[PDB]
């Protein structure tokens, strides 16, 4: 009463008021912004089929902090492919910064074992950053990160974590994104014992390109079904979950487009 | 002929919904605010806010400084209690946009490269600079708080967007608008374009409980017009004098005081 559309609505605007950039074109609108209510469910987009398999391969393997893309592939997962090389390694990217940030003595940093200890200990912490934008490492990645930033936060004991992703594509991307940091924040939350508050996705350059205008202008005729509910079994640790303890109940997307 | 007013707008909401905790703070998290800078300048005039002081410091980050010194040569004492005897800060936000340190032994400068590729590659959707150096935080006196940002081009216009981690709504934040407006016209000038949008998405950002009063005040003004700022093609981004700067028509409520 109703379905919240907070992404839709983000769609719709950029499309009836974006400006026009030129290999493909595109139409975009600069620094949006969309939030969900996590408790109120799981923003797993209903008006498209977004395959969720995919969304939490990825997202434990950004975990796993590893940059050679075998474990995917022995998973099913083939969307990273074809930026990796012969090998199968990409560069140091978003989970190598992630867990194993290097620095000049001989070491690294774990932002994610770091960010959770400060969840633990210090909630009101008004500096629980991760960052994949590693200026100095980005000439050995396959890809320079595009969601390249969150931060934590906690209020009434309920989580919230806020996303800075400098590039979205509206159509493609951005669902999976934000299904993805949505599941890590709920992750967040159960490996320190607190409810979810919101998740906040913030954008630069929030396009469409123009090859999607029939298919935006597809979806956006469809009206939204409630969203999803997860379910998450705890792992032992962030480190340790596996598909089995994850997944979405009453998920009913309308059909795929494209 | 109505002035926005997002950035009180904010505080309004944050002091209206926000959430109490424990010297204590009334907070919301993840929150934006956007001034058109073709519409003037957003140094606030819902109270006076100090302008020669942002100034400063801001020729000081890009001049890309460890110390301190130069701002105490010009009468800036706001980062003196952060010094040591030496008047050396640590990497902090100006040494990391020109000059972020490389595995092999180079650096980069983040602000020549951001130019270049203004002037170059402005579609660009990576034109990003950061403070945010993990590797460095701990040589830090202090870690960065207005830690990244990004920059874009629309129509000829340029656009940025700061993401600012945490944020004293009374005290800093006009401070970091004001400095960040003054970025993005620097940046335009410089590349010969025009100016978009500035955006400011913060994340903690809070009203101080010793701040209360000062905030009804202030949400007690009725707004004036934004001033508009005068600004002078110095040679490069790296050139600019406190003679380039100036605001003109800036009629303020009276200062509005409060401690940290
Ligand atoms: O997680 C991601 C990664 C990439 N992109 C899209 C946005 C851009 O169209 C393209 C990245 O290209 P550049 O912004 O670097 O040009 O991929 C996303 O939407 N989400
Ligand atoms: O440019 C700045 C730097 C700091 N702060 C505020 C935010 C916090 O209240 C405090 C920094 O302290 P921590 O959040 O890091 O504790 O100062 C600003 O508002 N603007």
């Amino acid at each position: 009463m109703t379905v919240p559309t907070p992404y839709e609505d983000l769609l719709r605007k950029i499309a009836e008021e974006g400006s026009h950039k030129d290999g493909t074109g595109t139409t975009s609108l600069f620094g949006q912004q969309i939030r969900f209510d996590l408790n109120e469910g799981f923003p797993l987009l209903t008006t498209k089929k977004v395959h969720f398999h995919s969304v939490v391969g990825e997202l434990l393997w950004f975990l796993q902090g590893d940059s050679n893309v075998k474990w995917l592939q022995d998973n099913n997962i083939r969307i990273w492919n074809e930026w990796a090389d012969e090998d199968g390694e990409l560069g140091p990217v978003y989970g190598v910064q992630w867990r194993s940030w290097p620095t000049p003595d001989g070491r690294h940093i774990d932002q994610i074992s770091g960010a959770l200890e400060t969840l633990r200990n210090n909630p009101d912490s008004r500096r629980n950053i991760v960052s994949a934008w590693n200026v100095s490492e980005l000439e050995n990645m396959a890809l320079p990160p595009c969601h390249l930033l969150f931060q934590l936060y906690v209020a009434d004991g309920k989580l919230s974590c806020q996303l800075y992703q400098r590039s979205a594509d509206m159509f493609l991307g951005v669902p999976f994104n934000i299904a993805s940091y949505a599941l890590l924040t709920h992750m967040f939350a159960q490996q320190a014992g607190l409810e979810v508050g919101e998740f906040i996705w913030t954008g630069g350059d929030c396009h469409i390109y123009d090859n999607h205008k029939e298919q935006v202008a597809e979806q956006l005729s469809r009206e939204a079904r409630p969203y999803p509910t997860l379910e998450l079994n705890k792992a032992a640790s962030m480190f340790e979950y596996s598909f089995d303890d994850i997944t979405v109940s009453g998920y009913d997307p309308h059909p795929l487009i494209r």
